């Protein structure tokens, strides 16, 4: 997260860290048994770290749970990072408490202008922001016109841009798979962008609201 601030500890209880020897992606707990992440964050097996704030220090609020199923969306296509969404099933249910709480899926899609929050332990591109401590950033959803203008013909029905065309504030490498919460529900998954916080290159996120049927279907299976 570039241009953001350190989140109040545990203010994003759905935020998880995907670990395979080190932190490589974010994710969002959507219930006691499932985590929503990006398909480009795929790995046959991953460690899901919940209840984290400082991923480098043991705080006692953590729960480390290994995945038992990792399912990339069937229409995921890496060449254009389309349908970049993935479900991770926990081998054992997470214990819901003060530090671990699921985020609700969207009842409907959020329109351009909606102010949301994105968080993660990714690159901060700043000597002041400590990526080891969960970073938070408020970003507004951009209009399709501005999104497509930034990346001509590269925006699909499964994507939306959020952030500032002026640069300085955006998600980044390491935040991938993480959440974009708008008014309490999960509208996006950190997916891609040219660089980070670069003028004219806003963040692109997987549009969670159109994946409800697949999400609920799969989690029941
Ligand atoms: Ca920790």
């Amino acid at each position: 997260i570039v241009g953001g601030y350190e989140c109040k500890a545990y203010s994003q209880p759905h935020q998880v860290s995907l670990n395979s020897g080190y932190h490589f992606c974010g994710g969002s707990l959507v219930n006691e048994n499932w985590v929503v992440s990006a398909a480009h964050c795929y790995k046959s097996r991953v460690a899901v770290r919940l209840g984290e704030h400082n991923i480098k220090v043991t705080e006692g609020s953590e729960q480390f749970i290994s995945s038992s199923r990792v399912i990339r969306h069937p229409n995921y296509s890496s060449y254009n990072i389309d349908n970049d969404i993935m479900l991770i099933k926990l081998s054992k249910p997470a214990t819901l408490n003060t530090y671990v709480q699921p985020v609700a899926l969207p009842s409907s899609c959020a329109p351009a202008g909606t102010m949301c929050t994105v968080s993660g332990w990714g690159n901060t591109m700043s000597s002041t922001a400590d990526g080891d401590k969960l970073q938070c950033l408020n970003i507004p959803i951009l209009s399709y016109s501005d999104c497509n203008n930034s990346y001509p013909g590269m925006i699909t029905n499964a994507m939306f841009c959020a952030g500032y065309l002026e640069g300085g504030k955006d998600s980044c490498q390491g935040d991938s798979g993480g959440p974009v919460v708008c008014n309490g529900e999960l509208q996006g998954v950190v997916s891609w962008g040219y660089g980070c916080a670069e003028p004219g290159n806003p963040g692109v996120y997987a549009k969670v609201c159109i994946f409800n049927d697949w999400l609920t279907s799969t989690m029941a299976t």
